[PDB]
């Protein structure tokens, strides 16, 4: 029925949905989930990707983060057709700027009169005093620049500028050191840190998945964090977040270089006008779409569940248009992280995503995805749209892909087909980092490998089939879509063929 | 370029959109804000007027009639205040809100504890509860953050709030109150009643009836906010002047994942019928308590104008909230973002292709101003109209320029509100001899405004609408004309 | 026409869907020894020839005086009722820089065969001017014999004699058949240095304006410095003159984008382009060029051969019934006859036919895909004039719009109206005789030649004119009781003023 | 090349037709031409075949059962000439084209290759006397069908020698019709006559047309033009003539006529295929029609997925001239942008003084038309139209259409028993060639009928492991390729072939580089 545009809208609430849902979901780990039975169950409510905000925290502290995911996670290995592999993503620190310590709440009053960088004073901080990490503060801000602290909700004018005066323009409780934000003023503060790289090789050394790279403001920025990652890291995913006005203006560049992006708009929505993060938000979901890399939407997606278990009616909505935009993931943060209701936080994500997904008007994606894709040669891209078009055209059950690295899949999700694209590897790495991919869903083969080749893949592709049918992805009668290789290894995805379950 | 300036495709035309790209142009969608402690001062309405805010809501849950008599006189008061300047003059509509079948409920209820409906005891204004909710019923309380079981989800309890049975079925649409509000209403002038609770075709029969003879006049926009109204939306639609999507209720008594399907299919289906449609409910909840929405709220607001909806509101935010004036503000700085973001190119062919050949010359003469206005860039179009009718079937078509609307009617410039992209304007000289003339007068009228305001400068084209003969249904004009 | 798709549209075409509607695409017919009658004129403009021409590669000044003399008599001798009176435009054919056979070996009306496999010589010998024999042809294009290579084709006849370059070029008849007195010789692949304007062409092109001709296709046009002489030559007198560029070869084709630019419109002649170029190849060539000038709002012609075998039948071949429907379809404003009613047996004939495909043709376009197609590739505009004029054709759409009745002075605010191709007829009223002669040159516009001396009172002058457009109108079945019309005038008197839409009901 | 700038619109598109943009590619639109005296001989028809003749028409409206055997015995002469080289050996469909209840004078006064005019004004007789079957003359001209004078009624037209001689029917008479000629000409010998208006209660299958349909089967004809097609029932007949031996034989329904062209959607859904017979059509019903009637079906066999036939009169001067005039130049670039499978020739192969010179030009122009249709739009088109299907053959044949346009493919190769596979190919019209690989010669040939594929037949005997039999195959198909200049190196193809051995088994696709 529902799948013009304005036809198709017309006629979208008692289609139940019926599918795995596709855009996977990333939650934050923090005290309010750290326990290997709490990520259980966030596993059962359909968390994908663990993000460790290195903002916070020692590196013992996310050693044990991820010894607990992984403990939550190999919890299920006890039957291989229903284990669901999880990624984890190191979110790095980068050039914040933040406010000393004083769990009280020092009230700073709208129009009264101080930022220092003075060692001493860096916990002597009152209703009149605030302390920050970044000296150069006092040399970059310049009388009547405006200063922002803790997620903006608190502003200051500097009014003289030896140790600046500021006059507190908006008001609020400050707490313990808070994200603060110089907008127009530029910030020479580095893209990467000793403490970043230090995280970095952290990172490596404990195999997580994906580097969230935060204040990604140029391709030279990804870069670092790529030497960074140092020769033991070329398997490690480098997403860029997009997080301030310069950012937003090499978006082209910086999509180019790197294997995805998140809207960070937490930041974004400061450094900003709040109006225009929709438009920020739009335009690299858009260019991501065209260039087949995942895109993330970050932030504040679910706020008022950090303290109350239903969530506002624009909530709600925003999840919604972020599927319908088109993301890849969705995030959570403080509704994971710290608040009273964080397995509920996931499963409304997962719920709206089901709802926005069933409303897809694929048919024009599709096309317009096709139309705006230049040609190309790559046999692997060839197969990959071949198969989607097959998909369509009966609609298949699902696509089954056996790939290496991913990357074949990855070529599928591209064109985002109705069908689900169910990937199967041995790479437990790739298994995990293709949650990245709107629509692929990850299984893990663990067989050793068939004598004569052919059987090796004839398993394999049988493995998924049945991994299929167990999860409810496909039923008897089903046609579904089989993509493949002419000879092991990666890069050499070739074949459609199409089968009958 | 400027407004979205730099597509062939939807994609293509996203992947274009500038955050450098400065909005140019009045705001189209226009604000409704809930008039309460917070906001009833006439020195606080002038700062709302400022800000942005064309409808005014008086919210019938609450308050006694000479309450809303003082909000009603204090509107007028401030609205007023700017008549010095007619060129200038801001009209601002009034909007009676029903009160319609509440249920409602003068501690914290714990997980896990019985809790009696008649810290463990809650009564209730709906006696029948107790013969409608059976063994499994859920009870929901304030704004669906307390669950009841014949306690599932605990929190803190305040003094008299909504209650609802989602899956539970009786009290009527009108109930007494509801009439002596009604008639408050009209013997106040109210410009627009918001119907709560509208589940059928008959629902808004009565709030007419009750309007009474004196209440012709008066826009009946339907509220829906349950499964049943969702059901019956296309009788509720054809009957009624146009639609609020009210998503509190409605986000309880359906699943919460749901309510945007609704809310996207009821703003296409209003389009289509070229209805004014209301996008309402928390759009900026956080700014009850805080001076800066969350990243959600700004994403909601705008994609309530990129789904076509003619306005947006504003409720605990101003009528309570710590930060009125600076709500509408910020609603008034994402419409004219996402207003610039819009793909006239696909809504337009979108909309003529809809529509059904028409022989109405006032359709006829509209469809091709609103295709010369493309074709131009005309700066605005300057319809001279009588009761709004002209002025909406131009929006009807979501012109990028700018509906000026010239009426003498003070009440129309106040209805016309209600449609996407009109800019009203009252004029108040007595008619000319010589007929022509009048007309003469007028068009000249709203140009001047025109440049006054900001909407045309010279070198601009401007499309002019106008009518053979005096009085309404004869508009069949349209006139290119260079400012 | 209200299918989605293009294939839905086609696929629903019916054979019983009568035609209701002035054809739109006018006719131009080439006056000659069949048709230079009065009578036989009388009965090709009842038939609906809409444009005259007088083809300048033939026939003496005197010749021609005599064809306008009679075209101009046929025409007036409807002038008995101004509501019915169908003006006719003349247009003046440039004989331009042809290359000819001499006069057959004694015998200025006798037939050489030209044998498949011979060979033959062709000479440019003053003397052999008159010589033309079996074995040998003489041409009064000298350097032929310089331009032309070995192994390079010489086309002779309409192209239906062909001989390759194997004192004088030794040449082997690739192609044979029947020989008569001067007739034209291609060379394609082969560039000529022949002048554009020779002092023939001027001649005629003064007589042209001395005689008051409407239109001049000028032949054989290759670039833009060659419509200029045609306007140098054509001279003051003769600023109001269309001239209309003849498309003959491949250089023509190149710098299509350039003639286009600096011409009123064009003509695909197919003819000596069939020549020039492949065979295989016009097609493109006719259906780029018609899509260009509609994208520009140009008038475009299509020409030659498009009803051939009329010229000794009296039915046309499948083929050239299907020839003139697709150039309907393809956007031409004109389609043309020149054997078919210059020589033919069947001159009037011929026109009905082209009017009777013309008009089921018309009806199969799907507007929908046309005006959508030409609104989004049209630039924005500032004019008033093209801005009324979209917006006149969208309200017309909106109501199906019996017709659009335009007051125009010099024809330019029929013609924007035009190039959106309304459905609904566009009536122009004019006191220009010349205008509303000119004005056949654009798509669906049926010019109206009003005569009464202006009122006092500038409006009721309008209002004059509309009413006199509209009564026009029923008389000939245009617009019937109950049908809207959309109304374009201007807010003062002059030209280029246009800026008003009204909707008014019959 | 192959018009390539030639654009978001189809205005646009036009727009961009560029005349110095050289065709490349194997012309795709397949070549009906019709067998007679002027290309009957061995060394003319190779002399055809080099030209680019596909399928080779025999009408069985002229000529004996022994003339039409030694067309045959010819044409396999001439194709199998070439057998030499199997990389490049072009297989020739053969068609028999019915009679069916045709109507017709008789053979001229004494004149067989004589004339008689038919005066404007004058009074004909029209006999169905079997006395003057050959007694024809100025004021007489006798007819083959006999209920002509009991179903002409008086002011009803009766139309002789392709519509170009008109009889007004005045009196009635036991003896025959007495007409006044509405309007004259040279008449010749055995010429058609059509009865517009008047109901011709004429068998669709009439003896004559069943005895040349066994005929067809006992030679193998590949399939059957059926002429004068009106309804479902009419091509159940020729199947039922066609007998168990003919099952293979494609039956192409021929439309004609007024009911022809009412029941079409009936006579499409059972037949193989449709011919738009515009000769006839074009005098049954007013001439200015016929061009929709041919858009409209054409547009409707493409939704189907059956092979359209457009034939008669595309190049007629050329039974006179060697050029053709510059309407039938057009008339063929537009069936071919119009969506026609195949074009056809007549009078110009079958009596003309041009036959080859006539196969050459329907060559060329296919062969530019082909490259100014706006794939885009008709491929988008197609598949918006086509219904969701489940067989996996179609699944594998839109896919591989799909990834060819992805790649620029040269070329898609399949690999058909029965030519099923490759015919749902060009159903969605690639723009790359289907190279069809078959063992079946009549395969072979019968694929004709479907633009766009080009059939190769494959004679090695089968491998032992199957797999190696596909390689050999494919690369069959391949080598085949370069050869004939499909495809170069540096070039995808994508390749269709199926799981198993045996029809209705396609069901992969890989690509690969040459
Ligand atoms: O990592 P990629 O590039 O997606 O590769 C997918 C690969 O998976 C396969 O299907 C099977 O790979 P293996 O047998 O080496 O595990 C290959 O044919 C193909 O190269
Ligand atoms: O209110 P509506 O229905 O839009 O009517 C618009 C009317 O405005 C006019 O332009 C002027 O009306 P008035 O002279 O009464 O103000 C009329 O021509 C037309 O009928
Ligand atoms: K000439
Ligand atoms: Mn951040
Ligand atoms: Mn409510
Ligand atoms: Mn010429």
């Amino acid at each position: 029925p529902a799948a013009t545009f304005l036809e198709h809208l017309c006629l979208l609430i008692d289609s139940e949905p019926v599918a795995a849902r596709s855009t996977s979901i990333i939650a934050t780990i923090g005290p309010a989930s750290r326990s290997v039975e709490r990520l259980k169950e966030m596993i059962k409510a359909g968390m994908n990707i663990a993000r460790l905000n290195f903002s916070h925290g020692s590196h013992e502290y996310h050693a044990e983060s991820i010894a607990n995911v992984r403990e939550a996670v190999e919890s299920f290995a006890g039957s291989p057709l229903s284990y669901r592999p999880v990624a984890i993503a190191l979110d790095t620190k980068g050039p914040e700027i933040r406010t000393g310590i004083l769990e009280s709440e020092v009230e700073l009053v709208k129009g009264s009169q101080l930022v220092t960088v003075d060692p001493a004073f860096r916990t002597r901080g009152n209703a009149n005093t605030v302390w920050v990490d970044y000296p150069n503060i006092v040399r970059v801000v310049p009388v009547g620049g405006r200063i922002y602290i803790d997620d903006g909700l608190i502003s200051l004018v500097v009014q003289k500028i030896p140790e600046l005066v500021t006059q507190v323009e908006n008001g609020g409780v400050l707490g313990s050191r808070k994200g603060v934000n110089l907008p127009g003023a530029q910030v020479d503060l580095p893209g990467l840190s000793e403490q970043d790289v230090r995280d970095l090789r952290f990172g490596v050394e404990h195999g997580v998945d994906i580097v969230f790279a935060s204040f990604v403001r140029k391709a030279s920025d990804v870069a670092a964090v790529r030497a960074a990652l140092g020769p033991e890291g070329h398997g490690i995913k480098i997403i860029s977040k997009i997080e301030n006005h310069e950012g937003v203006k090499r978006f082209d560049e910086i999509l180019e270089v790197s294997d995805g992006i998140m809207v960070a708009r937490g930041d974004l929505g400061i450094e900003i006008p709040a109006e225009k993060v929709f438009l920020a938000q739009k335009m690299m979901i858009g260019r991501c779409n065209l260039a087949g890399k995942p895109v993330v939407c970050a932030t504040q997606m679910l706020e008022s569940m950090i303290t109350k278990p239903r969530p506002t009616r624009a909530e709600t909505s925003d999840v919604a248009n972020a599927v319908l935009d088109g993301a890849d993931c969705i995030m959570l943060s403080g509704e994971t992280a710290k608040g009273n209701f964080p397995v509920e936080a996931v499963k409304m994500q997962h719920a709206i995503a089901r709802e926005a997904e069933a409303a897809v008007y694929h048919r024009q994606l599709f096309e317009e995805l096709r139309r705006a894709a230049p040609l190309s040669r790559d046999p692997t891209e060839v197969t990959a749209i071949g198969a989607v078009e097959a998909a369509f055209k009966c609609c298949a059950a699902a696509i089954i892909v056996l790939t290496t690295t991913g990357h074949s899949a990855q070529l599928l999700s591209r064109y985002r087909p109705r069908a689900a694209v169910i990937a199967v590897t041995r790479s437990a790495q790739a298994a995990r980092q293709v949650h990245l991919c709107r629509g692929v869903f990850p299984l893990l083969y663990r067989e050793p490998p068939e004598a004569i080749w052919a059987d090796d893949v004839d398993r394999r592709v049988q493995f998924g089939i049945e991994s299929g049918k167990l999860r409810g992805f496909l039923r008897v009668g089903d046609l579904v879509i089989v993509v493949t290789g002419w000879r092991p290894g990666s890069g050499y995805t070739n074949i459609m063929r199409v089968l009958s379950i």
